[PDB]
């Protein structure tokens, strides 16, 4: 709604439904990983006011991107795996205009990957629990 | 102005093109892979079919009715005979999903849409679909 435009989510059907919306300024991502993607920090600007929201669990080491002046998200890509019975993002990693990030995790399964042509991420969505279930995004021009 | 692929190879030459106002059908050529596509599409007033890829295999052709749209694209990329390709292509509809169309097994890509809808195509194409990737717009 709103001329929104949503892609995904990849991964299983688990944990609890989030919806980000769409950002002014996504300012940094940590991606939490050991054996799989645990959560995601996002941090965003809105009105001069810096937030931070948590998806998925407490496990894993941090893996972070801080976006540089005129560097924007052009990719994202990795694997939906199972793991301990539940269907989860083994690995996850992002591409900007100025380098690629990861993936971070260190299980297999089924790839995915979103290379974007023309446009850029400009939210989140997706589901969590004691893992990143599933992970989608809004999408807008560059 | 919202481009998303194109998942394949880099054979074959360039094709785009470009957003429908509103797309009538796609067809999808397979055999052993996906030799091609053809798209017929509502565009500044005319009625247009193009042809992206090679047309041999056999034709599998999903019309669109009043209400539908495409919501979802998934596939395969394959090595056939060295030319890296579309393996398996099919597509969602909000109404049903459709393919695999192809029969060669790679590195699977999908791209389910949940707000928004496909509005048309571009890729590189040769004797088969060497890649494709797609245009995409909000829901009207
Ligand atoms: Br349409």
């Amino acid at each position: 709604m709103n001329g929104a435009i949503k892609v995904g989510a990849w991964g299983g059907n688990g944990g609890s439904a989030f919806d980000m919306g769409p950002a002014y300024r996504i300012i940094s991502v940590k991606i939490f990983s050991g054996d799989v993607v645990d959560g995601v920090d996002v941090t965003f600007t809105y009105y001069g006011k810096t937030e931070t929201r948590h998806y998925g669990g407490s496990g894993g080491t941090p893996h972070e991107i801080v976006l540089q002046e005129g560097e924007y998200l052009v990719g994202m890509a990795g694997e939906v795996a199972n793991y301990h019975g539940a269907v989860v993002l083994g690995k996850l990693g992002f591409s900007t205009n100025k380098k690629a990030y990861g993936p971070f995790g260190n299980t297999g399964g089924t790839p995915f990957s979103l290379p974007i042509a023309a446009g850029k991420i400009s939210g989140f969505f997706g589901r969590g629990g004691k893992f990143l279930d599933a992970i989608g995004v809004y999408l807008e021009p560059a």
